[PDB]
């Protein structure tokens, strides 16, 4: 499965709405290769390492 480019977007202004700058959001995106789970839990506690 790979999400859409629209489904990308919402997303990250889903997960932006809790507060989170847009660039951080799209770097925890990243780095959780776009599962919003991890990525959430990376903008709370931390990235891997």
């Amino acid at each position: 499965t790979l999400v859409t480019g629209s489904e990308y977007e919402t997303m990250l202004t889903e997960i932006m709405s809790m507060g989170y700058e847009r660039e951080r959001v799209v770097a925890a995106l990243r780095a959780s290769y776009n599962n919003p789970h991890r990525a959430v839990e990376y903008l709370l506690t931390g990235i891997p390492g």
